[PDB]
């Protein structure tokens, strides 16, 4: 009997609790799992398979987590400010040909006509001057139901668009460390480390705590957050700084009460760009978490507190402020021997597409796959460990191209973004899209997407999410897909998508709820 | 206007006609098609077999309804290849010799679906029940209800037409080809020139500006298409293109082939094809109606070509010097790159593997398609070229390292060409599958299938993978390590290979014979 008995994590928070209940129902009560854990709510965003990919699994129904950590709904992040100079501001400048500089990245799917998704539709005629309309608001109809700030499904909770979730990370952990304690019997030692015990191979035998329980296990997963304490320092495994591709590493944040009654509530995610970096706007009911994500090396502690304070006018003598310095990067190895790491003890990337969350999640499920025994077979542990790299630097190549194509040049952060390189694979990618080819076509729809994990792990980053941020911050093809000139049936069908865009959000504006009146009514105000 | 104005094919058969009528469809009459085509006189028609996406891919894109040119070219159905006697050694024989075990030297590659339990494939339940000594069952037998379908001789669909199971095709290539060239003449003002080329006109860049006829007859064109076969007249001969001979991962190189009338009233038809294990390669059987295709592939390195015909005729009791034989040469491998300037290559020009998987004429219309995706203009756009080379290289490179699986795996060391295939170097991108394989995980995880990023992006999955490997006798080193801890879902498993069993079971009973509906839908 070669099995792991006994699973230990070390640490609590969304990556503790989000593993210990993951493997509470992955392991059918046939392994000990041990959480050991030392005994203001800046607001989390995700992406819209969270709810069938981690709660579904549990048998969690949506509405019921949603309740217990003040969850609203997220059409999108909205990028405000990324194409112009100056000072942070919530309001949009004004372009030179007189458009807000806001653009959207929605969950929404592009259409196709003849196999071609409709953005290329749009660029042919963006670039032969036929058409005066932004991206987001000619090929998505979300970009309509956003702008009126209504909800993504009606009061009698009838979907109408995807949608993912705003909500207190604190909330989620302290709802799931219930579930796994009362309903999965997992053993929650409240105690702080204080040695990691090693055989003679370098695997991981205990972890000593203050009192002097020498907590035993088989598998440990290192939930320690950015020290690492399992995997850089017991296993010596070394962190790679990617702050060659991307600049931030600091955060300050707060939740700022908000008057939904005069604003209504947004059903998306800010990012607000600032001098040197970008501000988050995550709403819930009754207030807002924010975070200014910032560069440390061009800017203060003190310098962005109060950039992020004038944003919002906060008092700073009224205003609990939360700080982090990030480390941005991901290990050598995710898993090394008998410890495998999740969360920020793994790796970590800036919030800028709410992935924080999906990587916990999809390590788990990845772990759960490549489930060991005592043999650790290395090729179990090789597969983890590729499947976390390949996640991880695919979104740090995306996330790069954020700042790396923004046109602004106003500030040293931002210039100091277009001296660093792009990776090769995203050069591709730039070089694909240049030519007018999709990048990465979808291979499904909707349904199956985010409701197979292998489905969107294999295809995350697709052609929509590509034009989004490309076209969204003025990268365009050098010129159109040239076997659009072949197809003049084709671009017709496309016009007819066009206009079905169009009927949409104008019909779903009228019919749809405010999100204030959805979140009233799920919440109970 | 800088469109490309007109496209001339060199070529007919499949690759030509395949690429007229479908560039006929995706062009919306913007662009004069031409076809180059010497008069031929069809070779037997030694048969093809098809995987199941040339309707939805092909036919349903050009809205050919399926009945309409399966009655054009003889067609029967495909449930999978049923493999013959890779594992044990001996001559050449159309019946399945014994394993240790007892059971039939056989193993299927059906096109079912294999379904999941707690997201893991049926395939690691049967790996595990076997590994741990609780089942003696077969992975095809235990896994696909087809297996049942295909050991009755049923067919795939009732006489009312409803579909039972997933299933591709058998036909007359010729007759097919012949089909879509009516098609694409009658129906797309497709221009079909019945001559020989005589030169190739290029610029001083080494573009292509036109072809010269044996009629005197100039053939101007900005875009060409080199379907001439392994000659490669323009891709190769013209172009200057270098072949890459992947001798070192496939061994065959000839096939001597014909056709055989078969008594359907006696035997019935079987709604697979079979691929028969020789001393130096393997055979085809591709049945149709009233007659087979068969064809002996080859290395002749191994075996001389009298040889290879002396054992393909005693195979099926033919008189080797009372029967017509095609003997053909293969040219295996690939093009450096397959589009070169104004030259692009489809079919037998541009790649080739013997035909283990049935993959001929998918690489067609995935070329074919491809090169509608990335259409160019008059300037061939570097990066649109670039980027279809990158796709047909990766589908051709997958497809021979899948095929040089089948024989790096049998366990046949008993002539000189089964123990060369293992002197063999494997491709690190097939030696890392096999290496997920052996720990017990999934390879290449998968209506919506059958999409054609969807196929394209995933064509050979983990059920190809265990139909093949598990087929072969290689086995995973143990079974997959999470199954140790999930005992609810090796019960709900259990009831997955029940519900195979009762719908084998239900189908074998209700099902008319391949021969019965063979003869309702030939009329």
């Amino acid at each position: 009997d070669n099995r792991i008995k006994t699973v230990v994590i070390l640490g609590g928070g969304t990556a503790g609790w989000m593993t210990a209940a993951y493997l509470g129902k992955a392991l059918q009560n046939t392994v000990k799992i041990v959480v050991l854990e030392a005994p203001i709510g800046v607001g989390e965003a995700t992406i819209p398979n969270l709810q069938r990919a981690f709660f579904d699994y549990l048998g969690i129904p949506e509405e019921e987590w949603m309740r217990e950590c003040n969850a609203s709904y997220k059409m999108a992040i909205k990028f405000i400010n990324w194409r112009t100079p100056g000072e942070g501001s919530p309001d949009p400048r004004t372009l030179d040909d007189g458009h807000t500089d806001t653009f959207h990245h929605p969950f929404g799917l592009l259409p196709s006509a003849d196999q071609i998704p409709l953005s290329h539709y749009w660029a042919a005629k963006r670039l032969q001057g036929e058409t005066d309309e932004n991206f987001d608001e000619a090929c998505f109809a979300d970009t309509a139901i956003m702008n009126a700030k209504k909800a993504p499904r009606f009061l009698d909770m009838r979907r109408a668009t995807n949608y993912a979730w705003h909500f207190d990370a604190s909330k989620v952990a302290a709802f799931l460390r219930n579930f796994a304690v009362t309903k999965q019997a997992v053993e929650h030692v409240e105690d702080e480390m204080t040695e990691v015990l090693t055989d003679e191979r370098g695997f991981i035998t205990a972890l000593r705590t203050k009192s002097g329980r020498i907590l035993q296990g088989d598998l440990f997963v290192d939930c320690s957050g950015f020290r690492g304490l399992l995997i850089n320092k017991a296993m010596e495994e070394p962190f790679i700084d990617m702050s060659d591709h991307l600049l931030c590493n600091s955060a300050v944040a707060t939740a700022v009460p908000h008057d939904d009654e005069k604003n209504g509530v947004e059903p998306y995610t800010s990012s607000i760009a600032m001098e040197a970096g970008w501000t988050w706007k995550i709403p819930m009911l009754g207030r807002f978490g924010s975070g200014h994500v910032y560069s440390d090396h061009f800017a203060t502690q003190d310098e962005a507190t109060l950039a992020f304070s004038k944003l919002w006018g906060l008092d700073p003598d009224n205003t609990e402020f939360n700080h982090v310095r990030f480390r941005v990067g991901r290990n050598r190895r995710a898993w090394v021997r008998n410890c495998v790491s999740v969360g920020l003890a793994s790796c970590f990337v800036e919030p800028l597409e709410s992935t924080g969350i999906y990587f916990i999640y999809a390590a788990i499920h990845m772990l759960a796959k490549h489930f060991p025994d005592k043999t650790f077979d290395k090729v179990l542990v090789d597969r983890f460990n590729r499947e976390i790299e390949e996640m991880f630097d695919d979104t740090r190549d995306f996330l790069q191209a954020h700042y790396y194509f923004s046109p602004r040049v106003d500030t040293p952060f931002w210039r100091a973004n277009k001296e660093l390189k792009l990776a090769d694979s995203i050069k591709d990618k730039v070089e694909t899209y240049r030519a007018g080819l999709p990048v990465n076509l979808p291979v499904t729809d909707e349904g199956t997407y985010y409701g197979n994990f292998e489905a969107e792990f294999r295809n995350f980053w697709t052609n929509s999410n590509y034009y989004c941020i490309f076209a969204g911050l003025g990268l365009m093809p050098r010129n159109p897909l040239p076997a659009l000139a072949y197809k003049p049936q084709s671009i017709a069908e496309a016009e007819l998508l066009f206009a079905d865009v169009k009927r949409k959000g104008d019909t779903l504006v009228e019919s749809l709820p405010s999100t204030y009146d959805l979140l009233r009514q799920l919440h109970g105000a």
